[PDB]
């Protein structure tokens, strides 16, 4: 579809990068019982020190180097430390007059390192190499890893050293790894690689401005992405969106100068199909809160083009799986797109709009647009007939107030979904907690004169609250609800997580 | 051109005032020495006193035997506080009735740009209650030739009265007695020109934004560069898309009213030794955008003084159509246009293009300004000029710097500063110099544009502005002067039309 | 010496002072680059620029006495490095004697001439490969161009970033700083006088950094005035602390009132230094001294006020204090000069002085107050009165006063006032030479009416939002006849990134005492 | 909510809020969140500047 412009100037479609430097990195893994190579580029060792906080660092793999080995004695490499995260690097010939770099990062005093660990010691590694010219980086594990926890070092790695450089005007080609049984850990480096780009390609839809990532574009760049991976894919418009009854996500839209655009991704398996799994992402290009505008302090509205990324997680889900195209599956990926203005045209606080399952519901709140968004996509997603229906959304922001910027809450109907989305966290190591649906806060939707209310008046706990609203449209199928709002920006590092792409591709693919 | 309705009773254009009975009054100026006479209308004494808390008057001279109602005796009883008055009415000589008075003030004997106001206002007030044909002024303190104009401006101004958008009487002749008078003659006509070209400002300033659009507004500098005789070339939509101006060209987004670049141009007669750049912000209506002025302090109902600049710009247009100063260039730009809320409007976190092909990520749409700027600097500098001057009431933070009396200038060449500075000293407009702090700069920093609008932090807001607007000079002396502290007199509910005397003393020198 | 009031028994009672630091163990030699580099033990680093060429290669220009080393340092080698401001790198390799040494350079950019704020970012470049790292020993080469000043600065800043607090550590610590230093630079001799004149002046901005960094609970008027105390004593400066009786006699009705809601005696500190010379300059030195504040009944409560931080409104009694020492350290000649503070906190009781009272000044001026939290001038008033009567040539003030500086100036420039051009320029001057930067604000008359009080001779405060300039034409109104600065550095103490204070002021107001 | 350092007792915790129908819901204890405890004086932050 054709992008409507203010004027000419205005961007018609979003960039996106495909291939990426990161691709051009070759990967080979080596087992460290046989010793390190040192010979090209620059080589850092992941070491620790159990049991003595901020001690002494000590490399204990031998290097077949005489240059590099007289550096990493125990008396030279002692003037360091192992305080988690901390960095020395130097630069030196080796035994054939070759300029090399050698150093290490710290990983602290415990043996098991955590998600949030591995993480520290990732970005410690990439600010070297953002100040890196050389070919070739070589990473030592005298440290322990399991084959998730490896594959998401990898993930992090590629994820943090790529730089978008879409609205500005040296990358390593290879990878080396020393890890204990190195044949196990081999399978996971493509695995990453991409896990990597579903990760990144959802961070570019997000970081992508409003100007440029529109309802239209969006949904445009879906199509593309679609046609690049062979999914059954459909767009519905205005006209088809008003036959199909979604008075609430249609309601949502009626301010901006941009069509609503819902988009229905398909994977479908070439065996018989054992699980029909809807995904169903919040697809707000930009929330001002319309008439409800965000003009509170804490509001953070230059940061609201943000407010797709649940839909944007589950793009990046879309290029996993139908890049690992898993057996004996069918996937439905959905987003209700649109964008919250402000307008003559814009839905008003109380006004009453019926969803397409013919609940009517009064807006007390018209910055409380993603449930309302979700209802119908909700209900678009179980006449599927689908044996799972997984939402993802950046709905509240009193996730910050709970959870914080680290862990999202899941929601559900179903304790089994619930589990499986848990232990899809534990293997993808994207965090998530189990949070309450507390059945006794139900009355506060209790509308006067519609069948629900969007939000309460009361009950802070807005988080359940509104899970409470979504439950209202799934009739009789298991159901699950990640609120991604306190995640999915990186707040520290001013840009996205990618939050979701991993966890959502996990789960179909270990179910 | 054509003003665009939303309604058939939406204005079509802005009334201005051209004529003014300030321009029907007959000036004369005599030497003290040979005395004063008390014929017609009212006689005004300014007296000061060294050794005042503050302390009686005492005149000196008038050639009428009232020189008795002005004796010692009497006039001890009023005391010369600044800004205090009396009058009295009496018969003279020819039987004709007169009314005398005085004006304190105070015992600093070099009188301030501040103080000398207060004196003024002192002396309009009691000409907006008295029905008199003819003033008199006696000056019995000391005045430069430069203060004496300022006083005659300032009279001029704070006595005129707008009544454009009133439904619901001025002297015809003023005298003044000074010493030295044949050295002051050549500032009274000076002094009506730049009286109009400030008051001038000061009406398109009070003109609310229903009246004064970026259509109308730029209609009026047309009307106004044909009177005067002044080129002018007005931008419209499709020739800011062309010249790539996306900076400008977002802002307005959300207007009704077309965005208008405003170009007007003078060229001495004379042989060109300097050619200058003026150049203000044009915001019609500043709402904020999406980032909604709704905060306590934002003063929405004042918002349409955010065009300041411009008039400024325009008023100075005046004088220096008015004088024809000699070896001069001189471009007058606005880029003018109005900030919404719509469906149409640019966003906080919207990514923008400027002219010169710098990538803006905007932080808040309520930093509107520096924007439309940033697009006009570049073309500013395109024309090849020596100095660029702009002035923009950008920031409300200098009411925190320097309040409402001092403007702040920021610039990156010391001797266009120095030239500013000369120019506030001689036209009685104060302004202080701020420095633009180069280690702040890393602020705007982004992670995605090649530059971030604002910072997100650094209340240093002033500075960053000028730090924002510094990336798109690229080698050319410039100075920013920030009116937003000084544009509006809160007090008088009026505008001051700041900038006009400052701009045109700078051209001038 | 005065005993401090406890609430309870682990209420502390005395302000922790480091006053031998590990900077002060330091050997500090300098070299001329002429005689060429020795690349000996610890680690040894080069400051390079490429002049006119932005993120340019890296070319050391330097003869080093080692034939392995300037291999390794030949520039083949070293143009895949660049100089891009702040970057640094680190080298090993083996020297002539066989054995291993530690080499690498700094960026300095392409500018040439380098500000305070770039040499910072060249500075904390350099104290990254200091931190975590064991050295015994740090070189520095100058392969840029400084005066004498900067280079001053480079020490001055080194030592103060290097040095790390931790007075109020327990059960956190770990690993050891250097004991030799060397400098390698062109023309040596000329700037062998700058080290001790830096050693001096880091330990005074050092010393203002922990009085100001101590908490309220340990930094409070009566220990604060103890420390004043303390170290005049060891610097041989006539002291004179002024407890509330005298202050009372002395009629220092606004300075009294602020300090009524606090369990701490107010405190005036009072320290002198004479020279034995002949005196042919006498200059006041006057500092904020508010230990906390709480803002009194006008609580700070509203979400920016930055409460937890108020321990820091006594930077101004800090910066002079920093001041005695140096001056006390360095001994100027023909100089008599009055360190004073008129020291308390600003809390809220049933003893507390209340928004509208109206108080009596030592001066006779009756203030009326609109604003509990607007603390500073009342105490600075009655100090300003007392330093007048002192007859002296210059009063120079500095105080943590408003935060308008914040929207004005920002974090790295103070603001001047002033009532002579003279003293006004004579404390830029010293902005330049001692590189704390000052920016010259106005005192606008024109404010002066807001001040008009219907009943009290003057207000407190405006009812007009130029903070700054108008707690400047209140702080003028006490001074009648003698040259006056205000300096406002409530911007620029408190380094909220690093989330430490800067010792501002020493520097500048020592380097105003020495160069007249 | 409930939060702890050791799972035995925390599910106790969940049992006898079963028993006593007094309802209790298990939150976490983020690690990750603990360096934003990191005073640059004293030993450890009484609290965060993570909301
Ligand atoms: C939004 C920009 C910062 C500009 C803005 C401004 O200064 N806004 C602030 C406010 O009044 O809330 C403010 C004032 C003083 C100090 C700090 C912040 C100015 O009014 C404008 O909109 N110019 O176009
Ligand atoms: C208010 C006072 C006359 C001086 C005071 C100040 O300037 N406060 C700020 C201001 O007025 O801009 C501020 C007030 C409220 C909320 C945020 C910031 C300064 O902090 C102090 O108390 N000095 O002693
Ligand atoms: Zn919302
Ligand atoms: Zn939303
Ligand atoms: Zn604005
Ligand atoms: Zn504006
Ligand atoms: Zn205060
Ligand atoms: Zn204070």
């Amino acid at each position: 579809s054709e992008v409507p412009q203010v004027v000419s100037l205005d961007p018609t479609s979003i960039p996106i990068e495909y291939n990426t430097p990161i691709h051009d990195i070759k990967v080979q893994v080596y087992d460290i019982k046989g010793g390190c190579n040192v010979e090209e580029g620059l080589t850092i060792f992941l070491v620790n020190n159990p049991g003595k906080e901020n001690g002494p660092v000590k490399i204990s793999s031998k290097v077949n180097d005489k240059q590099v080995s007289e550096f990493l004695k125990d008396e030279n490499m002692e003037k360091f430390n192992v305080k988690l995260g901390t960095s020395k690097h130097f630069y030196m010939f080796n035994d054939n007059k070759n300029s090399v770099a050698v150093g290490y990062v710290g990983c602290g005093s415990v043996a098991d390192l955590s998600e949030a660990d591995m993480k520290r010691v990732v970005l410690s590694l990439v600010t070297m190499l953002h100040d890196n010219k050389l070919s070739k980086l070589t990473v030592v594990f005298e440290i322990n890893v399991d084959k998730n926890l490896f594959r998401f070092f990898l993930e992090t790695l590629f994820y943090e050293y790529m730089t978008d450089e879409r609205f500005k005007s040296e990358y390593i080609k290879h990878l080396g790894v020393y890890i204990n049984n190195a044949d196990t850990y081999k399978e996971e480096v493509e695995k990453a690689r991409v896990y990597y780009f579903g990760t990144y390609y959802a961070s570019q839809l997000i970081a992508a401005p409003s100007n440029y990532c529109n309802p239209v574009s969006l949904s445009n760049a879906a199509v593309e992405l679609a046609q690049k991976l062979n999914l059954e894919y459909k767009i519905l418009g205005v006209k088809e969106l008003e036959e199909l009854k979604m008075g609430a996500y249609l309601s949502v839209g009626k301010g901006s100068m941009y069509p609503n655009k819902f988009i229905h991704l398909t994977y479908k398996s070439k065996g018989d199909v054992k699980k029909k799994i809807a995904l169903v992402g919040k697809g707000i290009t930009f929330d001002s809160g319309g008439y409800n505008l965000k003009a509170a302090p804490g509001s953070m509205i230059d940061l609201m083009k943000f407010d797709m990324s649940g839909c944007a997680a589950v793009l990046g889900c879309a290029y996993c799986v139908g890049t690992l195209k898993p057996e004996n599956v069918e996937i439905h990926f959905l987003s209700a797109v649109c964008e919250n203005m402000v307008s003559k045209n814009s839905y008003r606080p109380g006004d009453i709009i019926t969803a397409s399952n013919g609940k009517t519901i009064e807006v007390g709140n018209t910055d409380a647009e993603g449930r309302l968004t979700l209802a119908d996509a909700l209900v678009y997603a179980e006449k599927l007939g689908v044996d799972y229906i997984v939402d993802i959304a950046t709905l509240t922001g009193a996730m910050l107030y709970s959870l914080g910027t680290s862990y999202a809450g899941v929601f559900g109907n179903n304790e089994e979904l619930i589990n499986k989305i848990l232990q899809s966290s534990k293997t993808s190591n994207e965090p998530v907690w189990w949070l309450p649906i507390i059945n006794e806060y139900r009355a506060t939707l209790n509308s006067k004169y519609a069948d629900i209310n969007q939000i309460s008046s009361s009950v802070k706990a807005s988080s359940i609250v509104a899970s409470l609203f979504l439950k209202e449209f799934v009739q009789n199928t298991a159901w699950a609800h990640i609120d991604i709002a306190g995640v999915s920006w990186n707040f520290k590092a001013r840009k996205p997580k990618g939050f979701g792409v991993r966890l959502l591709t996990e789960f179909v693919l270990n179910d």
